[PDB]
């Protein structure tokens, strides 16, 4: 029985400890916060990322209590400027803490075991994790998905470019307040630029029946939009349409203006080290990527493992084998999150759905275009 040492909860962390528990594998994970809990509101996932779902036990728990939106629509200074669905391909909304529940919930019931408060501080090639504590543990694989801070890594040392940006945005769950609403397609995604007169746009994301993922986008040179907990004002003269849930999102004191923030390395391994998830790979959030090549990745990675070959070596073919899909979106993402290409509707073409496509169960490219 193989063991492998996971640093992090997220969802690269219980993604890659389902999937090693579900291959057989010996398999502990550890969390350096005190709780199991997902910061950053609401989250997309694509066909990728379902099918990861599917292959970790995890879809039905994720689907029921989320969101497939009749439509992914963009309007530009209030004028609806186009309507996508992607040719059938699956994709789905929902709340940080419904996917990251759906994730501990099924690693529990496997049997993964799981630790909080335990922060893996320095990683060995040669399959050793120390913990905060001193205590070190041997391994014959060590995982660091821990973020875009990973120790794991800067412990081993890769070469890398990390960027945070100045700007960012403010994440909220408010009410759907759908009667309130009134007249509309309120049930859609509804990215809502301006440029005129100040810069600021929501991304409008329901989750289900009760959850409503609202992104509130403006420049940090921006007091008022980029001021938390919101300012009231400012948001509801350029959507005036969303007074019923701005009024409520308001009310939220834990609301933060949280930067963007990107990670690229040399390689992804060392030894028996693979560092999966924003420890490696943090991107753009324009495509809404981030953790669907996060959980691709972590699965791919125990797709390897069970070719046969050393760990090493089975490390070495991952990379090889998934990293380009990867490469590719946190590029694109950059380019269009750079020249606000989003902003434009029609934007989703068959490059952009690129890493959506991908189903790592398969292993080819699916919902063509
Ligand atoms: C504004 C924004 C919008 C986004 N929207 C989407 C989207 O809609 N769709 C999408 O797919 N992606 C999205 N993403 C990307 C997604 O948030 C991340 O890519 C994904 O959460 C990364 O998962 P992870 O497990 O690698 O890292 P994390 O989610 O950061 O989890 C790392 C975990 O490790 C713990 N940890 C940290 N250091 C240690 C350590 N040394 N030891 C032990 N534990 C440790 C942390 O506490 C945390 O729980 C977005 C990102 C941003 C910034």
């Amino acid at each position: 029985t193989r063991r492998a040492e996971v640093a992090g909860g997220g969802f690269a962390g219980l993604t890659a400890a389902i999937a090693l528990k579900q291959n057989g594998w010996d398999v502990r994970l550890h969390e350096k916060s005190s709780e199991l809990r997902a910061f950053g509101a609401g989250i997309y996932l694509w066909h990728n990322g379902l099918r990861v779902l599917e292959g970790l036990g995890a879809l039905d728990d994720v689907l029921q209590g989320s969101h497939t939106p009749p439509t992914y629509e963009t309007w530009m200074h209030n004028k609806s400027v186009s309507k996508e669905t992607f040719n059938g391909l699956p994709w789905r909304i929902m709340t940080r803490s419904h996917l990251h529940d759906a994730l501990v919930n099924r690693a529990r019931a496997l049997g993964v075991d799981i630790s909080v408060n335990s922060e893996a501080v320095a990683a060995d090639p040669v399959g050793r994790l120390t913990l905060q504590t001193g205590e070190v543990l041997e391994a014959d694989l060590i995982v660091g998905a821990d973020g875009v801070g990973s120790k794991v890594r800067d412990s081993i040392g890769f070469k890398q470019d990390r960027w945070v940006s100045k700007d960012g945005l403010i994440r909220l769950i408010v009410p759907r307040m759908k009667k309130e609403l009134g007249h509309g397609e309120w049930d859609n995604t509804i990215d809502m630029w301006n440029f005129w007169p100040r810069v600021q746009r929501i991304l409008y994301s329901p989750c289900n029946e009760n959850e409503l993922y609202l992104g509130l986008m403006a420049p940090a040179a921006d007091p008022r939009g980029s001021s938390v907990p919101i300012d009231l004002e400012v948001w509801v003269e350029m959507f005036p349409f969303l007074e019923p849930c701005l009024i409520e999102a308001a009310k939220l004191k834990t609301a933060r203006y949280d930067k963007y923030e990107t990670t690229k390395l040399d390689s992804w391994t060392r030894g028996k080290v693979a560092l999966v998830g924003d420890a490696a790979h943090a991107m753009c959030p324009a495509l809404a990527q981030g953790a669907g090549c996060a959980m691709v990745n972590a699965f791919s990675l125990s797709q390897d493992l069970e070719e046969g070959s050393s760990v090493e070596d089975a490390l070495v073919a991952w990379e090889t084998r998934i990293r380009p899909i990867t490469d590719r979106c946190q590029a694109l993402s950059g380019d269009y999150a750079a020249n606000r290409s989003l902003s434009k509707g029609n934007m989703f073409t068959p490059a952009a759905l690129e890493a959506a496509r991908y189903d790592p169960l398969r292993r080819v490219y699916s919902w063509p275009q």
